[PDB]
């Protein structure tokens, strides 16, 4: 069986990358380019780019660790461990030439560090509504003058106890509905189905926890991520963010300037968190003709 | 028919005040003092400094409006709403004479509207471990290089869907033991019999809720107060923070300087959020010398 519906011309399948199996799914053909996920969402959250994007190259989109239908890292979650995995799950695919990556959200987080540090390895790279993890993060507010905050999750999801597994858990239908919609600009995008979806993925007790405990190593990454940051990306970055509610606005390219040296950025008016939902054809879009400035399939 | 054990010598009772019932603990004689609880709590956490007052002051402590056995508020639950249920309270016990006034936590946040717009109504004043609402409230963090933020729970609680009711309900001994404890330097006088104890109280499904709407009300005060504070209050004026994990540390005073033309402060080492259990000896001296320094029972 199936947690989300493949679209037709591409395979769901696994691999076992260092003793962890992962799910994903490919098809097209020519240069790989590798789609990265985050929280509360899985591999689907790009089954509307991947058939317009699989006319010109070959497409993956793995489920992350833990997440979806791939199996817990056993090395950890932080941010350069995570990124072992799908660098090297990138490779089996593309050992020959470099690959692009894209990736949302905790998807930044998961392959910064393998990006940084396998430059030949990379091609383009389009990053997409996250920071990468570094000191900014701790600037963001606790509480806002309109109510809740963007990211007061961080410190709920990173709390000891199982604290958001032990509340969440029974519940997890309703705190993902609040949490997408409470990041959306639109939240018509969501349908009432979709979200059965994604919470009945979210929900398998290996995958709540597993959600969390990429918080729990959000400082780990931090530190990693200091470190890591001595070496400037050099491959052409596109950046995207949501310009309307829920969104990172300006935020996402001016961090990106600090670490890469060839960045372009785009802020998507009425949208906010959820690009590939909420603004699916302007970011397919630009996504598309950003990596098909290289070698690709005609 | 109590929720926890009243000392000797004192009573339990209730008083109905613009149609909402109060509850509240009283006695000793002598000017009168108010000890006004926070979230989390009751009357109860006073229950240690209480018989030490009680030699020189009629000592009353009450329930806030919904938590503890006080009904909730028929008005609202922003600051200026609720201090006028408890400065009524203490009025009809001390009708022709100020009073002191001691408040823990969102004490404050309920008690700082009655004590500006009746400042010679309050003899002595000592607040304790939490912001006067207003835009410093913004200013804190959501994340922290040491993890989960000091008051990420404004925003969780303040949600919208009833979001941290929806969540809680069900965990909420689970919940309260996790927030004290974060919360806490001294963290062991929060024994398993301790915590059943505030844990039955708060589980309540309408005190649940209640504790929840002030939370869903801090703009509002924080509105509300930026008019208020036009005025300087003029009575004498004590601080309290803890300097331990948990506590608010130098804040306290700092923000209360910008209030009070007369206050002194004090930072208590190993001591975080929850001063009047995690350090009694020091907590209590430092009040009972305070307020002793005023007209009182010899």
């Amino acid at each position: 069986a199936e947690e989300f519906p493949v679209p037709n011309g591409f395979e769901s399948a696994y691999r076992e990358v260092d003793g962890v199996k992962l799910h994903y799914v490919k098809g097209g053909q020519g240069p790989l380019v590798m789609l990265v996920h985050g929280f509360g969402q899985t591999w689907y959250e790009w089954h509307q780019l991947m058939p317009e994007l699989a006319k010109r190259f070959t497409v993956i989109a793995p489920d992350l660790p833990g997440l979806g239908q791939s199996e817990p890292p056993k090395t950890g979650y932080s941010g350069e461990q995570v990124a072992v995995y799908l660098h090297k799950l990138a490779r089996q695919f593309s050992p020959d030439r470099p690959f692009d990556l894209v990736a949302h959200d905790i998807g930044i987080w998961n392959t910064y560090p393998m990006v940084v540090k396998n430059q030949a390895d990379i091609a383009r790279l389009v990053y997409m509504e996250a920071p990468i993890p570094d000191a900014r993060i701790y600037r963001f507010p606790a509480f806002t003058a309109q109510g809740e905050s963007l990211v007061w999750h961080f410190s709920f999801f990173a709390a000891d106890d199982r604290l958001a597994e032990t509340l969440i858990a029974g519940k997890e239908r309703f705190f993902l509905e609040h949490f997408i919609k409470s990041h959306a600009s639109n939240t018509e995008v969501f349908s009432e189905r979709l979200l059965d979806l994604y919470a009945r993925s979210y929900a398998k007790p290996h995958s709540l926890n597993a959600s969390f405990e990429y918080y729990r190593a959000l400082n780990e990454s931090v530190r990693q991520n200091a470190e890591l940051a001595k070496t400037r990306l050099q491959m052409p970055t596109m950046t995207l963010a949501g310009g309307g509610a829920g969104g990172m606005g300006t935020f996402q390219l001016e961090q990106m300037k600090a670490y890469a040296e060839d960045v372009e950025g785009h802020v998507l008016p009425g949208c906010g968190h959820w690009l590939p939902e909420e603004c699916a054809a302007p970011m397919n879009r630009l996504v598309i003709d950003f990596l098909s400035r290289g070698r690709h399939h005609h």
